[PDB]
Parts: C-alpha cells; sequence; structure tokens
C-alpha cells in the first residue's frame, strides 16, 4: 500500500468528490428531462422552472427529488442550476447515483441490465473524475491533457470501464505519463495494411521503428524459424498487450501468428482520447492511434476492421477536396489532419474483433506556423477549477462579439461549407476539431478523426466517379447495405449534422458561458451565427437552391436521444423534436434588414 | 520497460505445457459435452474402444467432422476421450482453437450465443492461466500440498478462469505462485455491518486475536480522530485485490461518508489455498484460515460471499459440532474432524452490484487437530500426479498395497460421511476440495471436513433430534423470505442419495477409480465391489439403520446427476439433471453371490 492508495483514499474524502458527484448528478438529470426519459412536474417562477422528479424507494413507497432550472432556447437544452434534493420526509441532497436512477425507473420502466451498467458507468466516471480533479492544481499539448473535465452532456464521460485506480492513474491522459509502445510482428495471414496503402506504409516503418531496429527485429524472426517476408509491423498499447493482447491471443503467439519484438524507441503520451498517443521525444512524428479495449461513454474503443483500412484513403479522398475548393484551400485554410496509413491484424473472432490495428495521422506541429498556436476546439468552452472562463483573457483583449465573428468565420463557416458545397458531413463534435489562434485571435480550424464518424451524400459530391470505392477495401463494405458506412442516401444527413453535431452539442455549449459569465444573450449568439452563414453564401449565387434544401432555418428538429441509448434495447430511431434557434434568429435577422 | 514476468509469461505460452494444457481442456470439455448429452456424436464400437463423430459446420456452412477415440466407462457411465482431438474437412488436423471448435459443433446443435461467448472467453483463460502455471512447476506437508496440486478440476473443462486476473495479478494472487500477502483492515458501520448470528461474543474474542489489542486499540484511536465514534464500528479482512480492485472503486460513497474506513494492513502474512480466497496464516500456522469476498469468476460463478450464508456460518459449525459430540462412532471410532467455521462479519448494502463483496469466515486451522506423527493432504490430492503422471499416492500404495490401502481409506474417509447421511439426515457437500484425509506416513487415519456454509443440505425427518435444528428464519431476512428447497434443507429424501451418489462418488472417489484402473491396472469393478463391501460392513453393525440404509437406495440402478456444463450454455433449460448407471449396483449384485 503506496502513495497512489494514499491519493485515492484522500481524493475520495475530499470536496472534490462532493463537487465530481453534484456535477454528474447535474449532467444525468438535464439529461433525462431534456430526452423526455423523464417527466418532472414543471413549477413556473420568474426565470426558472422547479421540477419535481417521482420516484419509489424500495418499499414502493412515494419520493420527490426536487431541482431549479431553466429550459432555453439554444435548442431547448435544459440547465439544472441547483443542487438535486430527495424530499421524503425531510429534505437531503442525493448521496447516490444509483439510489436516484432506481427510485426514479420504477416509476418509469427501463430494460434493468441496461439500468445497471448505466449506474455502474455513472460511479465510475464520479470515482475517475474525482481523482483527476482532486490532482489539478497554456500551449496546445499541455491544454490537452490538462481540460481533465470531458464531456459537458454525457453523464458517464470519464467511466473507463476496466481502468482500476493504479492502471488509471499510469494511463489516464490527465497524468501525463510517458510511456512505450510494444512493437510486435504480425503474421499476413491476418495482417493487413490499409487500402492501397503499401508503399506508404513501408515508408513509414523506417522512419517509425528505425532501420537498423528493423534489420535487427528480422534477424530474430529469422533465429525463430519465421520468415519475417510474411509479417507486417504494428505498434500496440501496453495496456492492451499485457492485459488484452497476450490473454486473448495466446494462440496466435503460440503459432507466430504473433510475434513480441519489444518496445519503441521513443516516449509517448496520451492525448484527450487516450488510445491516441503523441511522441513526447519528437513532436513533428505523427501521432498514433491504437486499439484499446476499455470501454468509455458506453463504448469500447477499439478500432473497427473496416475503418481501419480505409483510413488512408480517406484522407487522401478529402485533401484532394479540400485542395481544388479555393475557398477551403487559399481563405479558410482549412486543416486536414491525416491519416495517412494504418495497418492491423484481424482474425475471424468477435471477442477480438478490432483490437489490435494501429492508424498513424500528422502532428498539428507540421501545420502551426511561428507566433501560432492551438487549441482544442472543446477547450473555448471549458472553464478553471474556480469556474472563470479559460478563454477569459482573450475576450478582454479582442471584445466578445468581434472574437465571437471571428470565431464562427474560420471554425463553423468551413464546416458548414464542406456540407453545402461538397456535400460531406465531418463530425463536428468539440473533440474533432483545434482552432489554431495567435495571442488568442481565431486564425485558421484544423479537423481529425475522420475514419470513425464521416457522413457524406453522394448526390453533392463535385466528382462521384472520385469517390472512394468502399467495397473493394474489406469484405464487411462489401456485405453491408446503404446508410451502413458514411454514405447516406438522405439529404437530412447533411442537416442533422449540422444542427445536431456542430451546433446543439459543440458550439451550443458556448453560447452558454457567454450567456451566463459574460450576459451576452443566447438570441445575440444565433443572431452573429445567422449573420455569418448569410454573408458567406451570398459569395455563392450558385449554391443558394441546394442551402436552402438543407433547412438550417427550420422552426424545429429531430434530435438524438443519445442518454435513451443507454436506457433501452431497440433503440431503432431515438429522436426528439426539439426547437431550432436559427429559426427565430433568421426571422429576426430579415426584419433587421 | 516490460520484466522478467512479461518474459515469463511469453515463454510459457510458446512453450510445449501451452499444447498440453489447451489438449487437456479440450478433452475435459469434449468428455462432457458427450457425457452430459449435450451434443449425440455418432459412435462406432471397436472391441473396447469407441469412435466418436462429432458434426459441425464452418463459417462457409460447410460440414466438417471432429474425430476421437475413447470409452464409455463402467464409473457412472463416464466419458473418457483417449486420443487427440482431429477437425476433418479435406485433411485431418489436430484442433487449435477451442474457439472454432465450439462454434463449428453449435452450428449445428443450438445454444444461448451470449452464454456460448462467455464459456469459450473462460476456456481461453483456463489454458492461458494453467499453462503458466504447468510451465513454473518443478521435477510434503499439508500445506505444501495444497499450493504444490496445481491441476485444478478433472472435469470442468475451464478449470483456470479466473476471470478479473490478468497475468500479473495471476502471478502475485495465484495459489500456485505461494505470495505472501498482507489482508488489508477496515472498519465498517455497524449501520450496515453485522457479525454472525449469535456470534458477537466469540467475534469480539476473535479480533483480540486476530488484531491484537495494541493494534485494535491504535484503530480506534485513529476513528476517533476522524470525529466518528469507534462504537459503531465492526472490523473486517479484505483481500489485497479486492479491496484495490473492488472496494475502493464501488464503495466511493460509503468511503466518503465513513461507512467504511481503511486502517492498515495485517500484521501477519497470509498466502492463498486451492479456493484463493481462503487464505492461512503463515507466520502462525495455528491461527484460523480467513476466507473473504474475491469478486472474480472460477469455474463460472463469483467468489463473493452470500450474505445470509456468512450470517448462518457460525451457527451451522456449532450445530454440526453437537452433532459430531453426541455420536460415539462419530466422535471415538471415526474421530471425524470438522473445521468449525466459528465467526464471521459482513458489510453488506442494498446495493445489487456490490452483493456479498465484503464479507468474511474465519475458520479452525487444522494444524489444531493433527496429532504429533499425523499429517495431511487435500482429499483431491489422492487422485493428482506428478508433471510425469506418477499418481502422487504411488509410494503408498507400493507401501500398504493398494487393496490395504483403498480399505483404509473407504474406512477413516468416505463411511463417516455415508453414516452422517444415515444415521442423521445431514449431507455435507463431499466432494474434493471439502475434505482433508489425515494420515500417518501415508497410513489412513481420520477424515476432515470443511466449508459448510454455502454447500450442506438435510432431510428434516431424518434428524436425530428436529428441534435442535436451527431456525435459519431469524438469522437473515433472506431466509425468511425464501421457500423449500430454497437453501439449506430439502424436502425430498433424494436430496440424500443425490449427495451421495453425485457429490461424495460421481465427481470425487470415482476419478480414484479411474487412476487406479489407468495407472495400476486395478479394474473399476474390483474398486466398486470393495466401496460395497465396506459400506456393507459398516451398516450391519448398526441393525437400526436398516431401513433408513435402505430408503436412501444407494444402490439404485441408475440416478440422476447434475449437467454441470449444460448449465453454461442456456440461460433457462428444462432439466440439468440426466440419467447415469450406478457401479453400486452391480457391484452390489455381485457381493450378493457369494451367499
Ligand atoms: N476435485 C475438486 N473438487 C472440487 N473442487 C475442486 C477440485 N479440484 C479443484 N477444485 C477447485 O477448487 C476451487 C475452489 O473454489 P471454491 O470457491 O468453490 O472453494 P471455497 O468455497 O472458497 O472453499 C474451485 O475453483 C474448484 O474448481
Ligand atoms: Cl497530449
Ligand atoms: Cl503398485
Ligand atoms: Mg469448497
Amino acid at each position: 500500500m503506496d502513495m497512489y492508495h494514499t491519493k485515492i483514499l484522500k481524493a475520495i474524502e475530499s470536496e472534490d468528490y462532493i463537487s465530481v458527484r453534484r456535477r454528474v448528478l447535474r449532467q444525468l438529470v438535464e439529461s433525462l428531462i431534456y430526452e423526455g426519459i423523464i417527466t418532472p412536474a414543471r413549477i413556473e417562477k420568474e426565470e426558472q422552472i422547479l421540477f419535481l422528479i417521482q420516484g419509489l424507494d424500495e418499499d414502493n413507497k412515494s419520493v420527490t427529488y426536487e431541482c431549479y432550472g431553466r429550459e432555453r432556447i439554444t435548442f431547448g437544452r435544459i440547465s439544472i442550476d441547483s443542487l438535486i434534493v430527495r424530499v421524503q420526509d425531510g429534505k437531503q441532497e442525493i448521496q447516490s447515483v444509483a439510489q436516484f436512477l432506481e427510485e426514479v425507473f420504477r416509476v418509469v420502466n427501463v430494460e434493468q441490465t441496461k439500468l445497471d451498467s448505466f449506474i455502474h458507468e455513472l460511479e465510475q466516471t464520479i470515482f475517475k473524475d474525482t481523482i483527476a480533479q482532486y490532482e489539478r492544481c497554456k500551449s496546445y499539448d499541455e491544454l490537452e491533457n490538462h481540460l481533465i473535465d470531458g464531456h459537458p452532456y454525457h453523464p458517464s464521460y470519464k467511466a473507463r470501464i476496466g481502468f482500476q485506480y493504479r492502471d488509471n492513474f499510469r494511463y489516464g491522459y490527465e497524468f501525463m505519463r510517458p510511456i512505450k509502445l510494444i512493437w510486435i510482428a504480425a503474421h499476413k495471414k491476418n495482417a493487413t495494411v490499409g487500402y492501397e496503402n503499401e508503399v506508404i506504409y513501408d515508408k513509414i516503418l523506417k522512419s517509425e521503428v528505425g532501420e537498423r531496429k528493423l534489420e535487427a527485429y528480422k534477424e530474430r524472426i529469422h533465429s525463430m524459424g519465421c520468415d519475417p517476408k510474411q509479417y507486417l509491423f504494428i505498434p500496440v498499447h501496453p495496456w492492451q498487450w499485457e492485459n488484452f493482447i497476450i490473454s486473448n491471443y495466446a494462440e496466435d503467439i503460440q503459432d507466430k501468428g504473433i510475434i513480441y519484438l519489444g518496445e519503441s524507441a521513443d516516449d509517448y503520451c496520451a492525448q484527450q482520447s487516450m488510445r491516441t498517443l503523441r511522441n513526447v521525444t519528437n513532436p513533428k512524428r505523427p501521432y498514433v492511434k491504437v486499439s484499446l479495449n476499455i470501454l468509455n461513454t458506453s463504448t469500447l474503443r477499439t478500432l473497427k476492421p473496416y475503418s481501419v483500412a480505409s483510413a488512408p484513403a480517406i484522407s487522401n479522398w478529402l485533401s484532394n477536396v479540400v485542395s481544388q475548393d479555393s475557398y477551403l484551400r487559399d481563405e479558410s485554410r482549412v486543416i486536414l489532419l491525416k491519416e495517412f496509413s494504418s495497418v492491423m491484424y484481424d482474425t475471424n473472432k468477435k471477442a477480438t474483433y478490432g483490437s489490435l490495428g494501429c492508424i498513424w495521422r500528422e502532428s498539428v506541429h507540421h501545420y502551426l506556423g511561428e507566433q501560432e498556436d492551438a487549441v482544442p476546439f472543446n477547450g473555448l468552452y471549458a472553464k478553471e477549477k474556480d469556474g472563470t472562463p479559460i478563454i477569459d483573457a482573450w475576450l478582454n483583449k479582442y471584445g466578445i462579439e468581434n472574437w465571437l465573428r471571428l470565431l464562427i468565420q474560420k471554425a463553423i463557416i468551413p464546416v458548414i461549407h464542406l456540407v453545402v458545397e461538397h456535400g460531406i458531413a465531418l463530425e463536428s463534435h468539440g473533440q474533432n476539431m483545434i482552432l489554431v489562434h495567435k495571442e488568442g485571435l481565431p486564425v485558421r480550424i484544423a479537423l481529425k478523426d475522420f475514419h470513425e464518424g464521416l457522413e457524406f451524400y453522394r448526390p453533392f459530391l463535385k466528382e462521384m466517379n472520385k469517390c472512394p470505392d468502399f467495397t473493394k477495401m474489406h469484405k464487411t463494405y462489401a456485405n453491408g447495405k446503404m446508410n451502413d458506412f458514411f454514405e447516406m442516401d438522405r439529404i437530412e444527413c447533411l442537416q442533422e449534422m449540422v444542427l445536431d453535431a456542430l451546433f446543439l452539442f459543440n458550439v451550443g455549449e458556448l453560447a452558454f458561458v457567454l450567456a451566463d459569465k459574460y450576459e451576452w444573450k443566447e438570441e445575440s449568439f444565433w443572431m452573429i451565427v445567422v449573420e455569418e452563414i448569410e454573408n458567406h453564401f451570398r459569395k455563392y449565387p450558385h449554391l443558394k437552391d441546394r442551402f436552402e434544401s438543407i433547412q438550417l432555418y427550420t422552426p424545429t428538429f429531430y434530435a438524438e436521444q443519445l442518454t435513451k441509448r443507454r436506457l433501452y434495447i431497440d433503440v431503432e430511431s431515438l429522436v426528439h423534436e426539439v426547437p431550432n434557434p436559427l429559426y427565430r434568429a433568421r426571422q429576426l435577422n430579415i426584419q433587421k434588414s
């Protein structure tokens, strides 16, 4: 029982445990109410709404949870502004997420086994975020790690299922511990580089492994009676290696389908993603994104085999699109961090699916000019331990309206441009975006993580015949159907990625911060947004009909219910209708002319 | 950097011990799938041998066949598979993938996919954990044998799963590695913590010894300086894996509110037994064992302690102790030892997820009982073998002779268990790990029994005193809301016959008959004819037991044995039981032919 043991106990006994508990509860309740999963009584007061949530205790008798909140013009999102108080005889602030959920779900029905996992994820989030917060007291690399807060919406934004406290201290991105990758050799019976990636992959091994070290690895392979020409080389997260590959691949290790080689020469360090590591020794070198079998936000951190296969072809396709577009290339100067090489070992087995794979991505340091710095886009709405907006200084310096205008211009507009001019919808969540700035002045946007979340509407492409052919890349694409991967047959996929991903779940978080902290009204926020959208597309008259057909000004739209998906089995279409703030903003924008 | 433990794991996986373990795990798997009728291969009979042809389908839905040779044995019709398991499609190849074997076989035969995946995972983890153990083993007192029999269960195809241990934890806590460990002491608030039923006085006394007055005093002073009242807490020892990987992360809210308070480490070192949640005191061998909660899955079940069973443990042991001390045969002739679970404590809340997760039962050290020339061996040790295949009882058999040794064994070991059933209506769970042979240089002396709290069944009409039967309904709220057959008490007399045939014989004593036949050419028929003679010899001394003995029907031709593997492949099923022949039946027929 060492110092890390002591740390963990102190973290829990501290005020940071209370604070983290209150936050998970807050976020949980906002989400249940917003999505209409529960339906409290609502008593209106001047600004606030008092919600009364019904439940039943273990004894099948009545209980109320009280809290005060707001229903916001920004997509009708709910903010809970107070403690969540359990009323039976006497009032007390809720101590147990588990108790809260089960009392509340005796009244409203859910699938029990889903409830159980969800409760476990919320508890683990509290646990893991408690010690992150207890452990905290810039520039891009530091900021990635030091914004430890994680997701503003998802009740369990920290679960890390499969990490107990020591692994968490070792691997959690908040702690910034250097680590080494494990190099293995993987037999070509089951291993493949990314589609049409062979030349690039062979070149990247030269710089990544090192030339001499690679020769020495091949000699060792020969010294076992194996033929190095029959193998590819894959880096593996050391946690993944020790806790997953060794036990689940034993059969491949015994027959030399997999050969342990050794440790990377360079040290690496986790990013917000944690399956994504930067080279600490040489920061110009590519990041590596590797398989991790760990459950964070209800999904395993595995890399899908079809997705790994296609990552390089996708980055090459996108890079061409952007390079032939004068606005994106010359004016907004958008940055795409290319996932330019990939490799994987994929056997039939269901249990190991997506468990060993790697994608290399360009460092954002390749792109940063001198004088330029970068911040993760979800950092723009982040706060200091004492609750001060991390962008406070900048806003004081540049003014709120001017800073926000520039932000919309350098960051939001290019994303929407891509949707309307190209029918290409990049996953627009804050975690995919990085703002490049100069002393806090917004300059250009960088985008990443294409291989997982990209969507597109084929008829809008400039060249349909240049659209990468997915069916030739993987048997899974080949046997798949329309809408399963990347391609939508519905034009509404475009409207939805913009309203839902870009605005409701990401940029909208900024509007909350500016309203509550600087008294900059949400109506004025969406005003600026409409104005900049309009200033852009007025320069592109041929886009007029198409802009309209996308309907960004629709008075309401159907938004994903992300939390409901966690409580229910069928989950076919879980959407709820919400108001669209752009609608009213545009009506006022029109009157104002 | 990757260390020497990493290097070991890799060498073990890359070695020949991996091939043997894989082969063994496949063998036990196929044996039980055929035995329980989960699959029904074609059977082609040679003189003795059977060729088994098992159907499957590959992923392209093309037929495949698995082939092996084996036997159906007179001992309960158990299946022995004597040859490698070969996959036949185009060519023939020994099967390398337990997952593939199971996937192909279950494309033909329907199971629950979900259960199939877990089972495959457990089989792979078994292979993985046992490979490291077989690889580390080299080429003996009681304590030394507990940790040196590394083979685990001869029936269950995954006998090593240990779901929740990766290789490093396995090295630390796996009983094969005999690593000394410290218990973690916690204080638990009496709002949720209780001593076992009517155990308060014995518990207070046992904390004196186990913690020490000095430490306990210092423990109380620590709680007091946190502004908590030392009189509101009990004290529970926790496995250090359980504390760090389970309690700390799942009890955070109890730690926050001082429902649970960390005190420190035990003074003494402990070492795991075959059970791994049961720890012996290494520093002071006469001190009691600790059986503690562990949330890991071995053989498909969580290693938690059921709260109701922790609560009734001290009372069950007092009850059994009294039954023995008033019976001349058991007390005087047999001299049976019952290692008493004499104290227990737990912290138990509502939460479903932590159910059974923090609990402790203390048990008497077998060293309390051993005479000056006596030693002890775990009962499943009797059928264990050395890495090279020599039965570990080999020297003893050479010294006393086989028939003489087997008769003494039956007379001192098997008879008193059966006596308990017939005279007392009490069936202790009689499997191999519940029994300890006490011997003098390999001469069988007497039997010691353990693990009462979970396993025991009884038939109320058979009790010598039905009113001395402990009233469980008063001990825990789960017993009081429970129904007949739920815990400990069976309404059917067949409960008793099944505990003898199925637990004592089929899954335990029968394994010895296999070893004697295959190693020494001692025929299974002779083995069972000795068992019958000895049972008869005993009961001819107790005429008052005749009609009771008859009604139990140990000589019935066929009976219903548990299907243990089937249970791992289905959520719900109609039976769980299958009919097997009883070797005591024919043996008795023949024993009768003497007169
Ligand atoms: Cl980083
Ligand atoms: Cl012999
Ligand atoms: Mg046992």
